[PDB]
């Protein structure tokens, strides 16, 4: 087989180590070709592999041009980058596999971080300390605990759950979600959540929401002016599900208002974020309530090790023929779903 | 009665809100009860030295209120000036700015309360936000954010995730014991303490907690380490270069506890070289921290691992209206004269422990 692999020592999604498969794969004699020149190579690939930290856009016309395709592989979680109805509609046999999981820990420890960060007021606090000041005063007026808080999750599955599952010991004054699906009941027994049928009404009683929901045409844009009008004045709100979500300028103006008090997450629209985008700069009154990071929540060196050995089962069920994938990393299976 | 209500003045930051009640001008919420009550309330920030509003209040004061958050020194020499001093209250908890000794020990009957449990939430999850913090790469992180940057490959490289982290406490009382509630459904490989007594077998397999009996084997196998002890002979200057060269390399290290139970340059040093990959927390020696002390601008290779926050993690407005409370309910089981105080926040009845 040859190999494309798009990237950008315990690193592995970049270009240079090469997710320490570069050995694994040429002492089982394959042909790999890493790069960051990929048009060059699809014609004659048989594999492609993809990084959700820096997509590589599988479009209709590489679709096309991609003679010899057979596999294309997420290291990672996310294929929004890839032309999936596409595939699918080309009757190609081609699978999409991706490492379910393998980065639902290291974003759902980033979600309960950046409440925490926000909650305590963390930012302006380390701020004071490295530019030589100290005013308690300052940092504590908009400092409280996570503890009695009600905490509120759209979306409740891998990533959401375990969210969930973290901030259960914290003592929150309850758990909440909304999702298009019930938890199963045991699970959510466990967490001591509650079910919101709607999202207005999940958002008017939470102190703190965490956006953890697919970006579709029912969320796209769902956190606009409108429905940030109905959050409690005050709330804190996290995102690392995806940028497009939120309305960018509404959360910018909404913080800046004091209809939030805080926002955070390490996902944008569009990502890269331009250096001019509003939630860089964007605070609240006080001069903080920003828990901005860029997007690598899932790239933390743990979660690379786990995308890179996930990679290397994908890569051994299709070599062997024997095709024995995780029914949990399909996405698309010979073109189909 | 005269009470004496010690704090600091919070200026522009009180009239922003209501709820900071641990300051002069918000004087716990308790000014119109006191007040209501027939009392005499002097409430002051000026506690230096001599001279002081203090000290001009203190020959006649019935009680006197503190903060450790701007702590009156209630020295020997004071207390023994206070002809009149029956209580010290500590709105919070932590009593050595207090001689509890020289009052115990001449059996002066003076009572000494705190509002015990009140702090220890509000530490806690300091400490879990700090490790978060400090192993994930925050900092740079939101530094690259609002410095217009964006270079994931420069983050990444030093983030890791808690998970699958050996993590260990200097101390599991009230706030290291919290600490591994919050730890365990971060799925850590394993949680340890170090302390001078063991926790019940229940309370251990609550949290899956084993103990290690000495420091030096516990700092050896832990990725992260935190300190949640209090400051005597066995922790002053604890962590220092000696110590420190026992870490297991590039380690994370939280200290919410007390200052001098680290030798500051040697973390510093620690940083420097690597042999820590982050340090973080809200305490400090000297404290108030100087503007010149070395937690300052310390950082690692990288730039970054430094997580130092001013003194405050247990000055949330949820811990100050739990402190202001548990003040206002010390007072009036003194001004009853029932007495009737909660056995935990009692730390010396009439000069007796």
């Amino acid at each position: 087989a040859k190999i494309v692999l798009v990237l950008y020592e315990k690193l592995y999604g970049c270009t240079e180590n090469k997710l320490g498969i570069a050995n694994w794969l040429k002492d089982q004699g394959h042909e790999l070709i890493t790069t960051s020149v990929l048009d060059q190579h699809i014609p004659d690939a048989d594999i492609i592999i993809t990084t959700p930290f820096h997509p590589a856009y599988i479009t209709k016309e590489r679709i096309d041009k991609a003679k010899k395709l057979k596999l294309v592989v997420v290291a990672g979680v996310g294929s929004d980058h890839i032309d999936l109805d596409y595939i699918n509609q080309t009757g190609k046999k081609i699978s999409v596999l991706e490492v379910t999981g393998s980065n639902v820990v290291s974003v759902a420890e980033h979600v309960v971080m950046t409440m925490l960060v926000l909650v305590r007021n963390f930012v302006p606090a380390h701020e004071q300390i490295i530019n030589h000041d100290w005013e308690v005063a300052a940092i504590a007026k908009d400092a409280y605990d996570i503890e009695g808080k009600t905490i509120a999750t759209i979306g409740a599955g891998r990533i959401g759950y375990r969210v969930l599952e973290r901030l259960v010991p914290f003592n929150p004054k309850e758990l909440l979600y909304y999702d298009y699906q019930a938890l199963p009941k045991d699970a959510e027994e466990k967490v001591g959540a509650r079910r919101v049928e709607n999202i207005e009404e999940l958002v008017a009683q939470a102190d703190i929401v965490t956006v953890n929901a697919p970006l579709h045409a029912g969320t796209k844009g769902l956190i606009n002016k409108e429905l940030l009008s109905k959050f409690k004045k005050g709330a804190w709100l996290v995102n690392t599900a995806r940028g497009a979500i939120c309305v960018a300028e509404d959360v910018a103006a909404a913080l800046e208002s004091g209809q939030l008090r805080g926002y955070g997450g390490d996902v944008w629209f569009p990502q890269p974020a331009p250096k001019d985008h509003p939630w860089r700069d964007m605070r609240n009154k006080y001069g903080a309530g920003n828990a901005m990071t860029p997007h690598y929540s899932g790239t933390t060196l743990d979660a690379q090790t786990r995308y890179a050995q996930g990679t290397k089962n994908i890569l051994e069920s299709f070599f062997t023929g024997k095709f024995d994938y995780r029914p949990q990393d399909i996405i698309l299976l010979n073109g189909e779903y």
